[PDB]
């Protein structure tokens, strides 16, 4: 309630983009989505780019690490959209919808369902019938290749940087037990708590989790921890890892895990991972990050090599996943690199 | 009543009287379960000493390493498999009365262990050398404590998947695997009276092991399937689930206690190079390629500190758990290094 606001994670827009049926069946009688917009779009509005949320993240977290006038990501020559994914807490989530939508009552929302809903955005407000370039990271790649497949003709180039098109059972099963390590929390009460913050306990081992597998080993054998400003692990753990999970709510954190789990562009073909592929006729840069402990490079590479004219071009950190937070800033020039050949590649 | 001689037999019980621990207290009789494999020569040279890992027995040893075609031969040598103090078979939380039953249990260091089994093959066998020391993951930690307290005991030594000084890393995922089973309420802080109570404990126990036991590329390949299961969840209920399930929590609390304090550097006042400098043995440091938490790069640390020593890590996808003789090929080149090990002079 205090977390999820304007004075932390401002500039963005509500917009209602009306009711949207989900595939789990239930239908959402109003779908808001929180929308920053950096850039203006040129006359036949062509220079439009789409970047999605990841996990736990915000449309904050995206500007002020990948979008500068400096970057490839440029406000002063593309209109560069981010939106926030449904169940995040600024666009509309379990914390923040009243009704039968309320907490645990939230719905399953799954990646389809942020893609349908982005695609409405696009056409009925800012009138934009195709994309320059989808580009995301971990569940915001996961949206690029929904995306890329759900509506070809409308993407004409996609950047997938450390997500897969089809989560696998291994990715599986390290969210299930990052959301068991909440739920194993007495004060969750189902869904029922009065304070993101009772669930404590539930968020630390959270945390905890995610200081396990979102880096590698080396990053913490070379002592890329202490170069950030923290003498030991524990304090680590403490200071950056705890830190940045506990003003977050359980139910929206859930509610993300849930879509992340199922995230497979395959439903679309009947399970046929290579026919859906096929369907992509962006130019799509599979971007792996090398020190990745569950979205691997060996993953990406036998997706890369369904799509067709795609190139794979790996980013080399030792930081591993969470290297996305801009924490290496050798990984970013490589990024830069790659996007700025992309977004000068024909389409 | 999964921890007898119906599935972890044969094995012997010896008492070797009190034994005083680091952390304190003392037991006032300390009970190890030993499995001998082959005869002693006329000078008792031919003795190998192989210790056990987190949360097995000496059964697993003997059904995967020790046999007549293998490098560990019975008819040549005389294995000797000590348990571990808290594993259930040994002196345990599960199995000892008075003051150190249940989570009354001392906590137990490396150091006693080997302090113990030094007791052992000295004042009850006789032996005043051992051919090899031999062990993976927990059986490395006192492998090398073995090669630093009793240097000139030691001739050979093979440390397999495991470190002589545990990182930050590998402490963190043991904490994680221990909170996995105090989550549970079933657990009542150890005073269950039933390790099948805290089969919710167990159960989240062994779904983590999954994630860091093995490797990613283990499942992409369907290395899974090739084991007899159809699928990732056929897997985790039909074997990492199915393993853990009998076994005492409190055992498990007991060895993970023991195994995130592996450190030899407590000789020397935290100086590693000084300690792992005193090994006299030679020592082949042969970490696994997949390997989570007992990675490449840590063993290769350690490895550059100890004097005559080798680096010889194993190739194998099946990553940790590797240890548990799912990968044919691993074992393979165990043994070819083992026999050439064991070839070499002293």
């Amino acid at each position: 309630n205090s977390y999820y606001t304007e004075e932390n994670h401002g500039p963005f827009e509500l917009i209602n983009i009306g009711p949207l049926p989900l595939e789990e069946g239930r239908c959402m009688p109003e779908c808001l989505l929180a929308v920053a917009v950096h850039g203006a779009l040129n006359a036949d509005k062509s220079n439009a780019i789409l970047v999605p949320t990841w996990y736990s993240g915000t449309s904050k977290a995206m500007e002020q690490i990948y979008i500068g006038e400096g970057r490839a990501l440029d406000p002063s020559k593309y209109c560069i959209i981010v939106v926030n994914q449904i169940g995040n807490g600024l666009s509309s989530s379990a914390s923040n919808t009243g009704g039968s939508l309320a907490g645990p009552g939230f719905a399953n929302v799954r990646i389809g369902d942020d893609v349908s809903a982005q695609h409405t955005l696009l056409t009925e407000y800012f009138g934009i019938e195709s994309l320059a370039l989808v580009v995301g990271g971990s569940m915001g790649a996961q949206q690029t290749y929904e995306w890329a497949v759900r509506y070809p003709d409308f993407v004409k180039r996609a950047a997938a940087i450390a997500g897969t098109a089809r989560n696998s059972e291994h990715d599986f099963l390290f969210t299930e037990i990052l959301i068991e390590a909440i739920t194993t929390d007495p004060a969750f009460q189902a869904g029922l708590y009065r304070s993101s913050s009772a669930v404590a306990a539930g968020l630390e081992r959270h945390a905890k989790l995610w200081t396990l597998m979102g880096w590698s080993p080396e990053f913490f054998r070379t002592g890329r921890h202490k170069a950030l400003g923290f003498e030991s692990m524990q304090m680590f753990v403490d200071g950056f890892m705890k830190r940045y999970f506990a003003p977050m709510d359980p139910n929206n954190l859930l509610t993300m895990a849930w879509k992340w789990q199922r995230g497979d562009v395959s439903r679309h073909t009947g399970g046929d991972l290579a026919k859906a592929l096929g369907r992509i006729k962006a130019k799509t840069y599979v971007m792996p990050i090398s020190h990745d402990q569950f979205f691997t490079v060996d993953d990406c590479l036998s997706e890369q090599k369904m799509i067709p004219n795609s190139e794979f071009r790996p980013l080399r950190s030792i930081d591993g996943h969470l290297g996305l937070f801009g924490t290496d800033a050798q990984m970013l020039d490589q990024l830069d690199a790659h996007l700025a050949e992309l977004l000068s590649s024909p389409a």
